[PDB]
């Protein structure tokens, strides 16, 4: 089938980065592995296991 996990948008508010930790709240949660990213930061984080 498909071994492409789908990413979702979240923004609390006192959250930062699991990436580059910065001043901001963008986080994406990646299903089958359980992961927080930037809304992206694809460029700094690991690839999904
Ligand atoms: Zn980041
Ligand atoms: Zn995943």
């Amino acid at each position: 089938g498909s071994v492409t996990h789908r990413f979702s948008t979240k923004s609390w508010l006192s959250q930062v980065c699991n990436v580059c930790q910065k001043s901001m709240i963008f986080g994406v949660k990646c299903k089958h592995c359980r992961l927080k990213c930037h809304n992206k930061c694809t460029k700094e984080a690991p690839a999904c296991r």
